[PDB]
């Protein structure tokens, strides 16, 4: 039934012997064991797929049966020819390999055994710390101790004394101070020649050298006296233009120092007297009056004044100036990373009365000037006592100097993320203290204050504003690793972990290198100490202690985690270098590989080999082999049911009849990375071709090819030697010209210059010069990051014989849908068949992880049939619809876990429950692919030969699999073994001598390959766990599991006889046997389960994130709440904006507290705002731009494309999405305009003809006669926003490092420039231009669809071509000419856009109808305006009961199907408002092209010369809006052909062409139920 379609053409092909290696037999004798012999193993191994036979065709069990008849020949083995002779052997079948379950029970039960023995046994986490001090100490001897003089700087580089005092000036009051009679007082770090020499250097260029002056404020000191000289040469050598010092973690001194610290910044904040400023008016707009960004303002009188009592805190201890200070910072670091020389040095004054910064020339190091005044200095001294060089006193006044320090770019980012960071962590912190609640609840917002609190709760404010700055102005790779470590050591308040002591044994990394992490350290130790004194409500009896906050009287356990996982979650990604997270990514694979070579047996030198029969239940890397295909194979039959429905799903879905540009994954631009070099003859024969009478006509490739091998004779003369003895015959001629070039002298040499070689020169040089470097007799290639897409064109290229692109060869063939066209796997047997060839394996390379196009192709293949196993299983969750589907999967694992415990609670004799939250410990490298290889052969969806194409491409990817060292860091590292080390590490003896620039890994199958596959056998491990735990005798085990890759969330019931299993199982609880016993069983599977990062609870799951309770969800929106502060999408602002309130409605819907909402949507516009598109109180902003320009459109609805504000309500946000503010801006100005009531109202008077026609008309009376009002100014101004614009799109385009001159480097492009000549690089040229629109225009599905099949791909690549770190790039563009300035681009589109302009109706009445036409806004509104307050299942609690209820009550009510009134959401993409820019585009392009055709006819082109019958009817579609009038036939017309792309031409020749192509027409929208995963805590 069905019609199964022969999906390959390998219909011969065999999985053993007709393959291409001889890897099966092996795997054969590598699978027998005891008591099951040759014969039946591969018996079973290949006739396992009678088990499904009733759902099968008789042509599919035809050939798998003959399949099985050569196996058997090829195998020597006596076939069976019968049906019923095959169940007479399943019988013994089914008993032999029942019989695997039993013995693989005693074999965990006797690795439980030993792994219950000789561990040890830690009586304390006080005996672990000093156990892990300890084995630190004999690892590197003498550290610690109580000299803190040669630690760290414990503040860093965070530094604002608070000024009360009132950019110019700041530099001459510093010459004022700095020119009076020396009384320098130097202080030891915790109660000096380099304090004399840098006191010497600040005190000569503050006096002499601050006042040649380049760009106001960067000078340099070249004219000076000698002495000068010399004491600046000693500042500078004084700076410099194992060493570990650890502080241990009971250290009562350093704990006071740190407590003093604490309060001495306390008291050091408190004396700001700035009242206005850029973070201040931004956070006070969205703060002060937060109500606005509400709509059920008056329901709540509990609420609203405590988060401006929050404000108003952050404003008194100036935070929001202190965040000021460290934009302005990192903003000026940033623009001093410039074209300054050593010797040059720049002034940087923030916002602030009297900072000064004083950078010189890794990064860049700089001197500190700041004010104090006498009567708070002591506690200041306290504060900075380690990072103090000297202070002196003028009058009442004190000038302190500071120890210099160094930074990186990535760490100027993550300074510059400081004032997103530091606010949101003192509102959510101030949130999580039940004592700071009971403050501001009871007192008032007049009357908050510094000077008026109890004791208790000022230590706990200092702790949060100690936090506040240590959390979000982080620096230091200890501070990441001390972050790590309470990150993962967090699962102490449940049940068994096994790491609460042996995690900080082994893996803990103590690198605290200075001060003020001991108070981090303590208060999680404080916290652990507390726990081990010993819907879940934690902190009302547990009386635990905060981590970062210390913050007593917790009131739920979802404060500490939420409080824990912000301090985690703003921790930036790399804090250390590009070329150290390299180097460690390439040194992991190297050492696991190393450790799976050298346990397994093999040496560097072989081939990589099979199965030597050491893969049976071994501890290190094995398989059980005899269980693993039993396993597999009741995974497949209680999994897989009508097996050819749902592969002929995998044909329909999946598009395994398509052709391969039909796949987003293929065609999409994510880079492939491929192989590729210029040709040995191309070198030898410029090298002939260069005559010495040209020297100074050596322009092109040629002189880089001459600097390459110059550069090459300069350093490895023997190496090009042999090299041109290699490759040419004339090795003497090429030798003598070579000496004949060096002897003219007209060129230039270089000298070792690190990557600057690489940067400051042609690629085409030094990747010459690598090839005539590392030649050993093979060929040395690097890899190129191209399109992916350009690789599929190269392949369809070499696939329709054209291996040189002629012009020709395309529009001869493939006319029409019924021309020709390939399929997805006939384009990968291609695949194969040039992978087999014998080619120096260089198809099969990974590049840092990128993989090439081939291996993409194939493990594309394998992962995405891999799909349809596991979305039959409901078991398994890595087949998620993105969100959604996880946590609902996961719950209702749970509740179904709770219900069937409370249903057998009654009148049972024993029952217990446990789980286990797991990660595995390295799911890409511990882990064996050759189980894989056993994996496929078992699979019945496929038939002989694509089972067979699989094992053979597995087989060659763990063959020939080889990850490719970077040029750069293999320069740097040779280097350094050349004349440093003269030995290397783990990575160096797998190459030999670093000889080799490419090694091997095999058994690592890299991360993200492979992630369906191994997700599903992990489910099908747990399915195997299942049958294995109800084979022992006295219980009834119920185990229910959720999946992903690298994850495992593990449940578990018992019953009966439980102490007796207790005992048998050596454990004394559930969740710790079910820790051993998945342990064993998963090393058994070779699944290698971490020990630190699992945890066995009773009550609490933890999958990926987001645990739950006991039913009830832990919300954990702090993962939202810091990507909205430490990760943007950097590509504009309208687009930053974008995403970042995409994370803000995440914040929205994953269940945020009472207060931190206005804090976030300052967070959001804070980081836009002062990235891309630059805050208020300086150039480049917005709000000042219209108050200039003086247009009537007010503050609250400036729309964000140009520079407006994310002011839109909480309930548009978190219910549509991104589009709301400038959707609610549109709906309002509709409102006012049409001068009605309702959107009710809007709807009959919009959706009545002739209405909007004489509203023009009206308009256009009332601007010719001059009476316009604000109204119909804000009309028309958004009216030709629309019209020169989601909604709108990003308007100013600022273009990029523009690539016309690297588009050279596709070969797609230089296909172009070959088979079109030079013209069209950038008479002859117009002609041709003319046959390309030509073409065009016979052809418009070329531009206009997405390629529909051949002919219409690869010249669709060829023709998109007709027409013409990066966080730091534009803020030094944005002041920067990109020829014309981007503020004045601002000022000059208001100002040609304010304007009445003309034939405007058609952008106006699109505006109205697409907001008319938007469904789910049309029936937000209504319950919007329509919602009752309280009451009626609305609202009866305040604790966080708000932004659930009402919320979600009057949506998923007014779309029908819940009963709830709290649950946490995970919507879909319901609100798509990208149904009409497509539409608009691809007409637009049509436009464009049928516009410069007839540009290329004739010229004024108002109306045609009556040309053709396209150039007729294109005449009378731009004669009038051309997608507004087809649009206007298209409400009417419903042709929408069946697209044979044959009878599209018979039928009309301008309408069809640029309607139906698009694949739809303008038609209603849908909604859902917003998808409510699960409830939270109930409170009534």
């Amino acid at each position: 039934v069905f019609f199964s379609h022969w999906t390959s053409k390998y219909k011969e092909r065999n999985p053993t012997e007709i393959a291409y290696s001889e890897d099966i037999e092996r795997i054969i004798d590598s699978l027998v064991t005891d008591e099951i012999t040759k014969e039946e193993i591969i018996h079973f191994l290949f006739g396992n797929f009678c088990f499904h036979i009733e759902t099968m065709n008789d042509q599919h069990i035809a050939d798998k049966f003959k399949g099985y008849q050569s196996s058997c020949i090829n195998l020597k083995i006596e076939p069976k020819v019968d049906l019923a002779d095959l169940k007479d052997h399943l019988i013994q079948k089914q008993q032999i390999w029942e019989s695997l379950y039993g013995k693989h029970l005693e074999k965990i039960m006797l690795r439980i055994r030993e792994k219950k023995k000789k561990e040890k046994e830690i009586p304390d986490i006080t005996t672990a710390f000093n156990q892990n001090a300890a084995e630190y100490e004999e690892k590197y001897p003498n550290c610690f101790t109580n000299d803190l003089s040669e630690t760290k700087t414990n503040f860093s580089m965070t530094w604002s004394p608070s000024f009360e005092k009132i950019n110019n000036a700041i530099i001459n009051k510093f010459r004022e101070s700095f020119k009076s009679s020396s009384r320098v007082i130097y202080n030891s770090p915790y109660s000096t020649n380099k304090a004399r020499d840098i006191t010497n250097l600040v005190r000569l260029c503050l006096t002499e050298l601050s006042c040649l002056t380049r760009n106001k404020n960067e000078f340099c000191m070249k004219e000076t006296g000698r002495e000068n000289k010399t004491i600046y040469f000693k500042g500078l050598a004084v700076m410099n233009i194992h060493m570990k010092k650890l502080i241990r973690h009971d250290n009562e001194d350093s704990l006071s120092w740190c407590e003093r610290i604490k309060d001495s910044l306390f008291v050091l904040h408190n004396g700001d007297i700035r009242e206005e400023g850029k973070i201040t008016s931004v956070y006070n707009n969205y703060a002060k009056n937060p109500e606005c960004l509400y709509i059920q303002d008056s329901v709540l009188k509990t609420e609203l004044e405590t988060c401006k009592k929050i404000n108003k805190l952050c404003n008194d201890l100036a935070i929001y100036h202190y965040s000021e200070d460290m934009m302005q910072f990192s903003k000026g670091l940033m623009v001093a990373d410039r074209y300054m020389t050593k010797e040059s040095f720049k002034i940087l004054t923030t916002a602030n009365t009297s900072m000064m910064l004083l950078a010189f020339k890794s990064g860049v190091p700089y001197i500190a000037l700041h004010i104090v005044d006498e009567d708070m200095s002591d506690q200041f001294n306290i504060c900075y006592t380690k990072e103090i060089y000297s202070y002196f006193r003028n009058g009442s006044n004190y000038i302190y100097i500071m120890r210099p320090q160094r930074l990186n770019q990535v760490r100027l980012l993550s300074l510059f993320k400081t004032p997103s960071k530091v606010p949101v962590c003192f509102a959510q912190f101030s949130k999580k203290a039940n004592e700071m609640e009971k403050w501001l609840k009871n007192k008032d917002i007049e009357k908050v204050n510094v000077f008026s609190m109890t004791m208790t709760v000022k230590q706990i404010l200092i702790n949060i504003v100690f936090s506040s700055v240590m959390i979000g102005t982080v620096t230091k790779l200890s501070r990441m690793g001390i972050f790590d470590f309470m990150r993962y050591a967090g699962f102490l308040p449940l049940s068994d972990y096994s790491n609460i002591k042996e995690y900080i044994r082994d893996k803990f990394d103590p690198d605290i290198t200075n001060v003020a992490d001991i108070y981090f350290v303590n208060g999680i130790k404080k916290l652990l100490f507390r726990m081990e004194d010993l819907d879940i409500i934690g902190g009302i009896t547990d009386l635990n202690i905060k981590c970062p906050i210390t913050g007593s009287t917790l009131l739920t356990l979802e404060d500490l985690y939420n409080n824990v996982y912000l301090a985690i979650y703003m921790m930036p990604k790399s804090l250390h270098n590009h070329v150290h997270n390299l180097t460690s990514l390439l040194n992991v694979p190297a050492e696991w590989e190393l450790k799976f070579r050298k346990e397994l047996g093999f040496n560097i030198f072989e081939d990589i080999y099979p199965k030597k029969a050491m893969f049976d239940d071994k501890d290190l890397f094995s398989i059980n082999g005899a269980l693993n295909v039993k396993a597999l194979s009741d995974y497949y039959l209680g999994n897989i049911e009508n097996v050819g429905l749902m592969r002929s799903e995998i044909e329909n879905k999946e598009d395994f009849l398509s052709p391969c540009y039909k796949i987003s994954t293929l065609k999409s631009s994510k880079k492939c990375s491929q192989s590729n070099i210029i040709s040995t003859d191309e070198i030898i024969e410029c090298l002939q071709n260069a005559k010495i009478q040209d020297i100074e006509n050596w322009k092109g490739n040629n002189l880089a090819i001459i600097k390459g091998l110059i550069r090459t004779y300069n350093e490895e003369k023997n190496r090009l030697v042999e090299f041109f003895e290699d490759n040419c015959v004339n090795s003497l001629y090429l030798v003598e010209k070579l000496k004949e070039i060096i002897n003219s002298g007209s060129i230039t040499v270089g000298k070792s210059v690190t990557s600057k070689f690489i940067r400051n020169n042609h690629p085409l040089t030094v990747e010459t010069y690598l090839k005539t470097k590392l030649y050993y007799r093979n060929n040395v290639t690097v890899l190129k990051s191209k399109k992916v897409s350009e690789e599929l064109y190269d392949l369809v290229k070499q696939f329709h014989n054209m291996m040189e692109i002629d012009l020709d060869s395309v529009m001869n063939l493939g006319k029409g849908t019924e021309g020709k066209k390939h399929t997805f796997l006939q384009m990968l047997e291609f695949v194969m068949s040039k992978a087999k060839n014998v080619t120096g394996s260089v198809d099969f390379l990974v590049s840092v992880y990128l993989m090439s196009m081939k291996v993409k192709m194939m493990l594309y293949f394998i992962e995405h049939t891999f799909k349809h196993v596991a979305q039959s299983d409901p078991s398994e969750a890595i087949s998620i619809s993105g969100d959604n589907k996880i946590r609902a999967l996961s719950t209702l694992s749970l509740d179904t876990i709770t219900s069937y415990n409370d249903i057998l609670n009654k009148n049972s004799k024993k029952s217990r429950l446990a789980f286990l939250s797991a990660d595995q410990s390295k799911w890409s490298a511990s882990d064996l692919t050759y189980k894989y290889v056993l994996a496929i052969i078992l699979n019945p969806i496929l038939t002989t030969g694509e089972a067979s194409l699989m094992i053979e491409c597995i087989l060659m990817y763990v063959k020939l699999k080889k990850v490719c060292i970077p040029t750069d860091i293999f320069l740097n590292l040779r280097k350094a073994q050349g004349t440093f080390g003269q030995n290397e590490t783990a990575i160096g003896l797998l190459t030999k001598g670093l000889t080799t620039n490419t090694y091997p890994v095999s058994m690592n199958w890299l991360q993200g390959n492979l992630n369906y596959l191994s997700s599903v056998y992990h489910s099908c491990a747990m399915k195997a766990y299942h049958k294995t735990l109800e084979c022992y005798k006295d219980c009834d085990f119920q185990t229910r599991w959720i999946v992903h890759s690298d994850d495992n969330a593990t449940s578990l019931i018992a019953s009966g006889e439980v102490d007796k299993m207790l005992t048998d199982f050596s454990s004394s609880s559930l969740p710790e046997m079910l820790f051993r016993s998945i342990e064993a069983h998963f090393k058994s599977f070779c699944i290698t389960l971490n020990p630190k990062k699992s945890y066995a609870s009773s009550s609490e799951v933890e999958f990926i994130s987001e645990r739950i309770v006991n039913g009830a969800i832990i919300p954990l929106y702090c993962r939202h709440l810091a990507n909205c502060c430490t990760e943007s999408s950097h590509i504009s602002y309208f687009d930053d904006l974008m995403s970042l309130s995409i994370h803000v409605t995440m914040l929205l819907r994953k269940g945020c507290p009472n207060e931190v909402i206005p804090f976030a949507y300052g967070a959001v516009q804070v980081q836009a705002l002062s990235i891309y598109s630059m805050l208020p109180g300086e150039v480049n902003d917005s709000i000042r731009i219209f108050k200039k320009l003086g247009v009537s459109l007010k503050s609250n609805e400036i729309p964000t494309n140009m520079g407006g504000w994310l002011t839109s309500p909480i309930e548009p946000l978190s219910i549509l999405g991104p589009s709301s503010n400038d959707q609610i801006i549109y709906y309002n100005v509709i409102r006012d305009f049409l001068n009605k009531k309702s959107l009710e109202e809007v709807k009959d008077s919009v959706s009545s003809s002739s209405y909007l026609q004489m509203r023009f008309r009206e308009l256009k009376g009332k601007y010719e006669k001059g009476t316009l009002e604000e109204k119909d100014k804000k009309m028309i101004f958004l009216i030709n926003l629309f019209e020169k614009a989601t909604m709108l799109t990003q308007i100013i385009k600022l273009p990029n490092f523009i690539n016309e001159n690297a588009l050279n480097k596709m070969s797609s492009y230089k296909d172009f420039s070959k088979l079109y000549p030079n013209l069209k690089k950038n008479i002859a040229s117009s002609l041709e231009m003319e046959s390309v629109h030509d073409i065009m225009i016979k052809n418009p599905e070329t531009i206009l669809i997405a390629p529909l099949n051949d002919r219409d791909f690869l010249l669709s690549q060829l023709f998109m071509y007709t027409s013409p770190k990066l966080a730091l790039d534009r803020v030094l563009r944005s002041k920067a000419r990109t020829k014309m300035t981007y503020e004045e681009n601002m000022e000059k589109k208001i100002l040609e856009m304010l304007k009445f302009d003309l034939d405007s109706y058609c952008s106006f009445k699109t505006c109205v109808n697409l907001v008319i036409k938007d469904v789910n806004f049309s029936m937000l509104i209504p319950i919007l305006d329509s919602a009752y307050p309280c009451e009626s299942r609305k609202r009866d609690n305040y604790n966080f009961r708000w932004f659930q209820t009402e919320k979600w009550i009057p949506v998923v009510e007014g779309s029908p199907g819940l009963v709830v009134m709290h649950a946490v959401y995970g919507s879909n993409y319901i609100e798509n408002l990208g149904l009409k820019n497509i539409p608009l585009t691809d007409d637009s392009i049509n436009v464009l092209t049928s516009t410069f055709g007839t540009g290329l006819i004739m010229e004024d082109v108002k109306s045609l010369v009556k040309g053709k019958d396209s150039f007729e009817t294109e005449a009378f579609s731009n004669s009038n809006e051309c997608q507004r009038l087809v649009k206007a036939c298209n409400y009417m017309i419903a042709a929408q052909n069946r697209l044979l792309a044959i009878n599209t031409c018979f039928t009309r020749k301008s309408f069809p062409f640029y309607s139906k192509f698009n694949l739809g027409r303008g038609f209603i929208s849908n909604t859902l139920a917003l998808l409510s995963t699960i409830y939270s805590k109930e409170e009534s």
